[PDB]
């Protein structure tokens, strides 16, 4: 019993943001995230966590790294960890991958 994935760990910030700048940071509307929990896992394409957080944050979503019963959309780069998985799997909560996170703001351009 070891809750602590040191390997994850690695996975999860083992990322080579070579587009870092350039997906980041769209102009879609203030409320297209607000009411709405997101929550990452996993690493993505190329994303400091925090730009992606602050992201979520300022589009009036709360980013949280646990997927409550709310979260409705988890933000699943590479990480094969089913135990976040199974939690988002059980309510319904679809999985979505960077272009995923960026595509719903995109769409309230």
């Amino acid at each position: 019993k070891r809750t602590n994935y040191q390997a994850y760990r690695s996975y999860l910030n083992r990322e080579g943001p070579k587009a870092l700048g350039s997906k980041e940071i769209p102009k879609g509307a203030e409320n297209c995230l607000e009411g709405l929990i997101f929550v990452i896992t996993g690493v993505l394409e190329s994303i400091e966590r925090d730009e992606a957080k602050s992201l979520i944050e300022r589009y009036g979503g709360k980013v949280t790294g646990n997927v409550s019963k709310k979260t409705n959309y988890l933000v699943m780069g590479r990480d094969s960890g089913q135990s976040k998985s199974d939690k988002a799997a059980a309510l319904g909560t679809k999985i979505i991958d960077e272009d995923g996170l960026l595509n719903l703001i995109r769409n309230l351009e």
